């Protein structure tokens, strides 16, 4: 059974936990409970292959930024999440990508750019600007909603495909 | 900050995941999604001390019984869970206690016996029989409901107190 080590990263409040809980448990968490570090081991069928997904739901709080080095060394693919109504979270993406690239000493780390909270009308980051950034990195870009489940399966399955396509 | 490694063990279906998710997320999970291995970190105040709880939600499925060795070696305290409406789950408790005792090579391992699903009218295990088993082990016994939250905080806090006493 092929195991995929996925790490969900991004600024504090973008919806990393809500995305993960939506994927695994099929419901939306309305409450905001800041994460320290949670992990999930889930069996899924992707393109007819039984995959074991090891998902690390990380802290967005900068107080736990020293914890990053270890999960960036062990993680195989990174879901880089920003919120479409949070411009700072979109600017923070570059810092996460640079740190991952440094830790792995590689320009070709499996990554997917995720623009979460696409159900909200309060957009501050244009889809075209996020598309252009993902193109500059050579990575897929997907918009998601942890509330409606729009794009959630696609975001995680695309990351598994990036780890698989890189392999 | 004092860190406590808590491991939730017991038969497949007793409510290990629902107890853990209730404690951390204040949410009851009605669905049955068999666990492989999930972990959570949570900061809590117990008797005026800020505790970091590292909770391991383990597989009840006997298919993953080989995974027990590693978590029984690293775990500091064990929440041994049975369901009050499942006689077999109560019978399985002694196997978990024996395995933990063997791995640790000790009769004094921090443990709490938990009789879950106390909200259900379909009781098959008498509170007195469970109290007697906990007495034979020299451990606390608490009845809980992951649905109503009855005894949930008490079960986890008591386990932390047992680790503190052991130390
Ligand atoms: N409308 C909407 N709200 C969302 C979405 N995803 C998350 N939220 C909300 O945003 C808040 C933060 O979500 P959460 O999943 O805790 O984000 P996080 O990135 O894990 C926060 P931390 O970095 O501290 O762990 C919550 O109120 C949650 O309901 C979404 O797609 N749409
Ligand atoms: N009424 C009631 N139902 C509960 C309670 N705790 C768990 N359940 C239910 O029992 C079922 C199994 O719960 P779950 O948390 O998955 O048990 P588990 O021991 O983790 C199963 P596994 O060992 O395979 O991971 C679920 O349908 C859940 O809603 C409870 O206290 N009261
Ligand atoms: C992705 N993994 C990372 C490790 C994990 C967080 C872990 N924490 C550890 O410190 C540790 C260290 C060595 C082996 C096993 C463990 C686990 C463990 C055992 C007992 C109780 C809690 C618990 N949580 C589980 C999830
Ligand atoms: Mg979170
Ligand atoms: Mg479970």
């Amino acid at each position: 059974m092929t195991e995929y080590k996925l790490v969900v990263v991004g600024a504090d409040g973008v919806g990393k936990s809500a995305l993960t809980i939506q994927l695994i448990q099929n419901h939306f968490v309305d409450e905001y409970d800041p994460t320290i570090e949670d992990s999930y081991r889930k069996q899924v069928v992707i393109d007819g292959e039984t995959c074991l997904l090891d998902i690390l739901d990380t802290a967005g709080q900068e107080e736990y930024s020293a914890m990053r080095d270890q999960y960036m060394r062990t993680g195989e693919g990174f879901l880089c999440v920003f919120a479409i109504n949070n411009t700072k979270s979109f600017e923070d993406i570059h810092h996460y990508r640079e740190q991952i690239k440094r830790v792995k000493d590689s320009e070709d780390v499996p990554m997917v750019l995720v623009g979460n909270k696409c159900d909200l009308p309060s957009r501050t980051v244009d889809t075209k600007q996020a598309q252009d950034l993902a193109r500059s990195y050579g990575i897929p870009f997907i918009e998601t909603s942890a509330k409606t489940r729009q794009g959630v399966d696609d975001a995680f399955y695309t990351l598994v495909r990036e780890i698989r396509k890189h392999k």
